[PDB]
């Protein structure tokens, strides 16, 4: 449950700090050197502090409160708005962002519908090799609009295909350092969907992995 | 709902942290300032890892995978060994700590009992008076042994009562550090007794507060 799935994400970054600022203080380090110890104890604290904001965002969909409030939304403005928050990652990463979408429309909350397309965005971003390009796909099909997240990589072995969208759920044990997630970035992209009364799905293999948002229209 | 009930629980001591961190980085402080910083820090963070651990404890329990490893103890070294560890935190308050035994002894798992003993004294500590005693009850009652922990103070109004041990339930929003327990020291107590095939019970009136711990003999 919970206790044990928050406490063995938890346990880890605690641990690290401990010993890394236990180390810090064995010595006699310069003014700098101690204020890079600070800093690097504060980029932990920060993913942690990012976590428990996750958590209380999911946990309104348990208690069944996460009520979208929708109106008609511009999706090539509101993916416009999440690229520039992307930008700099996208770059660091040597990796394009690309919309497409022929003045695609939809009703939906602009605020929940950013946030699952950041959270499908930061994802991306873990597996896409340089020089490729990450795209954000909108069009209208059978009278629903679909939102597609696609990248190229590393296939996600069939195992892990039905399992991506659960609570603290990850492909390799890379509940890591430095890296991206606070372990429910995709259970929130999936519980904003069913919200909306849309429905997820993921494909992967040889060429592409796609994670593709299907929305009432 | 319980994801939401942990990260209200990790929230304050992460958000401490942080603040604590930012602060220190924010103007050009001494060797000697940074490492009364780090030094502050290493002890919330062992804070921390104490927390945690509390948490794998009782999901451990969740799991029944809480298996009591049973020997004959005697309580009243058992009690000792607890009274120690507590002697300065009682003294600083100004409450005594009191022991009543006549040759105690029950069948138990004695890391465990004393785990469960020290959050019931733990607790009596957040709410008696300076110039009052708590006091540790052991006897045989009906072929059981009852381990009970009294103190005087402030009554527990009855809807809390069969909530007490129910984990992250507060009878009142506090204050939010350090003397108030991990918020499932009572639901801790109240696993470890259960798996050992007791009971645990509460009474409160102006006469005073008892917690106690059934065990079978």
């Amino acid at each position: 449950g919970a206790m044990a799935d928050i406490a063995h994400e938890i346990r880890t970054p605690i641990t690290n700090l401990i010993t890394q600022t236990e180390i810090a203080l064995s010595q006699s380090r310069s003014q700098k050197e101690l204020e890079d110890v600070l800093y690097s104890n504060l980029e932990e604290l920060t993913r942690m502090a990012k976590m428990v904001s996750d958590m209380l965002f999911l946990a309104q969909a348990d208690n069944n409160q996460l009520i979208p409030e929708k109106k008609m939304l511009n999706l090539a403005d509101e993916v416009g708005k999440v690229f520039d928050f992307f930008e700099a990652l996208a770059e660091d990463r040597g990796v394009e962002l690309r919309f497409v979408g022929d003045k695609c429309q939809v009703a939906g909350d602009p605020l929940m519908l950013r946030r699952a397309l950041s959270n499908l965005l930061s994802n991306a971003l873990r597996y896409t090799p340089p020089s490729e390009a990450i795209v954000v796909r909108c069009q209208t099909v059978n009278h629903q609009v679909q939102v597609s997240v696609e990248n190229p990589g590393t296939p996600i072995a069939p195992e892990h295909l039905p399992r991506l969208f659960d609570r603290f759920y990850r492909v390799a044990p890379s509940r890591q350092r430095k890296g991206e997630g606070s372990g429910i970035g995709l259970a929130i992209v999936k519980s904003i969907v069913v919200a909306h009364k849309g429905t997820v799905a993921v494909t992967s293999d040889a060429r592409g992995t796609r994670f593709v948002i299907t929305l009432p229209a």
